[PDB]
């Protein structure tokens, strides 16, 4: 009845399983070395409070670090209406 689960550990000794799930879950890069796995661990167990945890992190160093927002083509068309 254990094909295929994320590591229900609950606890220090899921970090060794974590380099595995938090690269797989997208929530780190592949390129992740220790130094870099404090930056998933640190939100993976603050974000778990939405599930049942808790905080107390803070800190996830921006890794994606990309643009947001869209300008100059937000406009309205004005087609056909009513012709007869």
């Amino acid at each position: 009845g254990a094909m295929a689960q994320t590591p229900i550990d609950l606890g220090v000794v899921n970090e060794d399983k974590l380099i595995e799930m938090l690269v797989r879950t997208g929530q780190i890069p592949a390129d992740a070395s220790d130094v870099d796995k404090r930056i998933a661990l640190e939100r993976y167990l603050e974000e778990k409070i939405r599930s049942g945890f808790k905080g107390d992190a803070q800190f996830g160093k921006k890794a994606l670090e990309q643009r947001a927002k869209i300008l100059k083509v937000i406009d309205k068309q004005k087609g056909p209406h009513k012709a007869r």
